[PDB]
């Protein structure tokens, strides 16, 4: 039992079976294929600058918090056109390497990445309902749209040799959050982290729906 069924749209029983969920999920089920959501690791992340194609953001080895204590913020279940909307608010801590390339220049940087801040993802999802061979009937979760509502407002960091370089490259004393690669690492950057994110997420939601009968979910349908 890591699911607690509940009533279709009774969102006092959603948020405890989601409170219930990702504690059990946090640090990962293998034999279902569920990923660590708390502590979340993203191996890879690359990020391109919006508005300067030379910048290349290189992430490595994010290590982000927070993700178990989500609330939910809307649910919209269509039981006819057979979709879901969720959104939820997080409050992230991220850790982890990154890369700064300035292509044009030839030049890097290496260092450390801080980011604390909330955010509300949302994720659009069409599903089917379907048997097993066993006979056994199951939610399938289609591949899911995300959005980053809400990236609020993020505190950034970045280590201190990495600074000193780059005030040695841009030439002021401090790190201008007004310009680049600031700007990308507070806006961007937490889009494309809060992504990678919900995927594990939705992923997870999908990874237990394989396994898990429909009825463990929602009572009736
Ligand atoms: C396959 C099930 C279904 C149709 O998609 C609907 C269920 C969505 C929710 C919030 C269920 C409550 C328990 C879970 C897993 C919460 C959760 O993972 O939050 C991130």
């Amino acid at each position: 039992a890591l699911l607690k069924p509940c009533k279709l749209g009774d969102m006092q029983c959603l948020s405890s079976a989601t409170e219930q969920f990702l504690e059990k999920t946090s640090k990962g089920i293998p034999q279902y294929d569920i990923w660590p959501i708390d502590p979340l690791v993203v191996t890879s992340l690359d990020v391109i600058a919006p508005s300067d194609a030379g910048i290349v953001i290189r992430f490595k080895n994010l290590n982000i918090t927070g993700l178990k204590n989500q609330q939910i913020s809307d649910f919209q279940m269509d039981t006819k056109a057979k979709t879901v909307l969720l959104k939820t608010k997080a409050d992230l801590h991220i850790v982890g390497d990154i890369v700064i390339e300035l292509t044009e220049q030839s030049k890097s940087f290496t260092g450390l990445y801080t980011a604390d801040t909330n955010v509300i993802g949302a994720v659009r999802y069409g599903y089917n309902l379907k048997n097993d061979d066993n006979g056994v009937q199951h939610f399938e979760v289609q591949p899911e749209t995300f959005t980053c509502e809400s990236i609020g407002e993020p505190k950034i960091t970045l280590s201190s040799d990495l600074s000193s370089a780059l005030e040695k490259d841009s030439g002021n004393n401090s790190l201008e959050p007004d310009m680049e690669p600031l700007k990308t690492l507070r806006q961007a950057a937490i889009c494309k982290i809060a992504e990678a994110c919900y995927i594990s997420v939705v992923h997870n939601i999908r990874a237990s729906a394989k396994i898990l009968p429909a009825s463990s979910f929602f009572e009736n349908l």
